């Protein structure tokens, strides 16, 4: 036996039913003492917030019974790495940038989608520049198949639910000629054979571009052009239970990143003390996770989890 909390009782057991757990074998028991102890980390931290000390707080969601290594082999699949060089990224000349801009009430974004237990965050990410690209040049938002991508991009350096990269993605809808709609190819969260149909094909590229490595740039860029691929350390707890606020973590690092995501925005907030500036993220866990799947992230902050590191659109 082990001291589970006997005032958590009903929270458990209402937990393991909102999520549809099935357990067995031994697990139940060692799964309830990860969720007791995230539970309580979770506690501490908005105490601590309630003291000051942090600018976000955090809320337990359907990531409860797992650890952070367990959830960072299973979900982050970002390869960090860069094979190839892409189209380079003009400023436009003598622009200043707006003080904030959100690409959603514009209509470049789709809804919030879930990855699942799969690390396909990279098709995700791909998608979501892809989308906002489409809707720039057409007038028509549509939603892209990350399935396409997870099944036919083998070739091109992709691993599935193992892993990838949002540049190979975009090298492959170019190599293919096409992209299929999510209505025609919906996502399974698993890898499978490919089976892509030209007849349902919704979108295509013709390369991608980069963007230097400064948050300066990257902001003229997001301005400029609409949503922009990116790739963060989310390998933190702190992230893993966000709930709502700007996001900083002194842990966090700008060198390893392992989770690809979408910047649509970017802007601030102000009182008569500080707190300050920050990037509209959208992240593929989800609506049940952080702003209705949204996170704002720290921005002008030493390039904080390495948001400008790793950052490209496709050219459509």
């Amino acid at each position: 036996s082990l001291t589970f909390d006997h005032s958590l009782e009903a929270q458990w057991t209402k937990w393991k039913a909102m999520h549809n757990r099935l357990y067995g074998m031994n697990e139940e028991g060692w799964r309830r003492a990860v969720w007791e102890k995230n539970m309580k980390m979770i506690e501490l931290h908005n105490q601590e917030y309630r003291e000051g000390k942090h600018s976000f707080t955090m809320a337990m969601n359907a990531f409860g019974d797992m650890t952070s290594e367990e959830f960072r082999q299973v979900m982050n699949g970002f390869q960090n790495r860069k094979p190839r060089k892409g189209k380079v990224f003009q400023e436009p000349l003598f622009y200043e940038a707006p003080r904030s801009v959100d690409w959603r009430e514009k209509g470049y974004v789709t809804p919030v989608k879930n990855q699942g237990q799969c690390g396909s965050c990279w098709a995700f990410s791909a998608t979501g520049a892809l989308e906002g690209q489409m809707f720039r040049k057409t007038g028509r938002l549509i939603s892209l198949s990350e399935q396409n991508l997870v099944d036919c991009s083998g070739p091109q350096g992709n691993e599935g639910c193992n892993g990838g990269l949002m540049d190979y993605a975009f090298q492959y809808v170019q190599d293919n000629g096409g992209l299929d709609s999510e209505e025609s190819y919906p996502y399974e969260a698993t890898e499978e054979s490919c089976k892509y149909n030209p007849k349902y094909s919704v979108a295509n590229d013709a390369g991608f571009v980069d963007i230097p490595k400064q948050e300066k740039a990257l902001m003229k860029a997001v301005a400029t052009v609409g949503p922009i691929s990116v790739a963060i350390d989310a390998g933190h707890e702190s992230f893993l239970f966000y709930k709502e606020g700007i996001y900083f973590e002194p842990d966090c690092s700008s060198e390893d990143m392992d989770h690809g995501v979408l910047v649509v925005g970017y802007g601030f907030e102000s009182t008569e003390s500080d707190n300050n500036k920050y990037w509209l993220v959208k992240n593929s866990w989800g609506e049940e996770w952080g702003m209705g799947g949204y996170v704002k992230m720290a921005k002008d902050r030493r390039n904080h989890c390495g948001i400008a590191s790793a950052a490209s659109y496709p050219t459509v």
